[PDB]
């Protein structure tokens, strides 16, 4: 009941995967509240050209004008569930495509992508088949939430300069002026529904999307959207390729799935002030490192995924919403399967089960 994880073993070709198609989006507002429409979705506005240079000072407002979402509510899949209630009838493909599909969200595949070259954290993955349909839904570690629970000054600070960053590169309206004189509230989200396939693994996966580039080539969703990343200023050869190899993959990974086709890097100095932007195109990143020995490879990422998902596919069994299949993953070894029923590892809620039941 195991699966390897080691590079090596999913060198082959690139596997298939299907152009992303958005299906929908939700929004939660600053409060938590789910919303079925694009409200929170805010809208790429980078430095005017011929002005200024960027001069983004993240170490504004921390932390008085910060309102960090509660890590301690776990949510699992509750929001997108609530959106494929409200979009079953409506869902494309045809009869039963649900039914084949794996659910999940996009940093869940994200996880999946880079276990191959992931020689730091691990992870866990709760699975259960209902009505046909695989959700997969992460289970924090024991090293995670006490990592978590212990988060040091320095790095609670890091997690704000992230998201004050997107305040000054974003508008609430297209065209707008970034107004960082506000609150970062980490409540608030946009999140786009995309469905997709993996090799032979139907997929439909919500992600939190950053930004609407108002002015990108591509009018239809997902191409329009773009990501925004914080990463130290760099100075030597050295530290590019030590970013190359280990940050770009995980750049990569959340954006390719979900078909977003721009990064947009700010770099931070050590005093907390982004000087500095670059772009990478998501479909160019691995250029990088195509001719790095230590170096990784988006063929493994994708094969191992399409692995894993076969894996988890042929190992739950049981249609039941009440039966987890725990994959357990830790660097250097295997991914693990356990069985478990109802708390705490059941996540799949009545209010879901019985609509669908009924
Ligand atoms: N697994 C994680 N652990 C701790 N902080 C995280 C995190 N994922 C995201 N963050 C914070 O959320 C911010 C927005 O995430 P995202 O870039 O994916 O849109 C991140 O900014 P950075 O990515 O610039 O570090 C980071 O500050
Ligand atoms: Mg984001
Ligand atoms: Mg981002």
């Amino acid at each position: 009941p195991s699966l390897r994880t080691q590079p090596s073993l999913y060198s082959g070709p690139f596997p298939f995967y299907r152009r992303p198609s958005e299906l929908g989006c939700f929004s939660l507002d600053a409060q938590r509240q789910y919303h079925g429409d694009a409200r929170a979705l805010r809208y790429y506005s980078p430095p005017p050209i011929n002005g200024p240079g960027p001069d983004f000072d993240l170490r504004d407002g921390y932390p008085d004008r910060y309102q960090p979402r509660d890590e301690e509510v776990q949510e699992r899949l509750d929001h997108l569930l609530r959106w494929v209630l409200e979009h079953r009838n409506q869902l494309e493909g045809g009869p039963g495509w649900l039914a084949g599909a794996t659910v999940t969200w996009r940093g869940h595949l994200t996880k999946l992508l880079t276990t191959p070259y992931e020689r730091q954290e691990g992870w866990q993955l709760a699975a259960s088949r209902f009505q046909g349909t695989l959700y997969l839904s992460e289970v924090e570690t024991p090293a995670a939430r006490a990592q978590r629970l212990a988060r040091p000054p320095l790095l609670r600070e890091l997690m704000y300069m992230g998201y004050k960053f997107e305040q000054y590169m974003c508008a609430d309206k297209p065209g707008g002026s970034p107004d960082p004189s506000g609150e970062v509230n980490t409540n608030v989200a946009y999140c786009s529904v995309l469905r997709s396939r993996l090799g032979n693994h139907p997929l439909l996966f919500s992600g939190e999307v950053d930004c609407l580039n108002p002015q990108a080539p591509c009018t239809q969703p997902p191409s329009c959207y773009v990501e925004l990343k914080t990463s130290k200023e760099m100075h030597s050869p050295g530290q590019w390729r030590s970013f190359y190899r280990h940050k770009l993959l995980k750049w990569w990974a959340q954006s390719f799935l979900p078909g977003v086709p721009h990064v947009v890097a700010g770099f931070r100095n050590p005093e907390g002030f982004v000087c500095s932007l670059k772009t990478f195109p998501t479909m160019e990143m691995f250029e990088n490192v195509r001719n790095d020995r230590e170096g990784w490879n988006p063929s493994v990422c994708m094969n191992f995924c399409a692995a894993f998902l076969s894996f988890a596919q042929s190992t739950v069994v049981q249609d039941d919403p009440r039966l987890v299949h725990l994959f357990s993953w830790e660097p250097g070894g295997p991914v693990t399967v356990s069985v478990h029923r109802d708390a705490p590892y059941a996540f799949l809620p009545s209010w879901y089960v019985e609509t669908m039941t009924q």
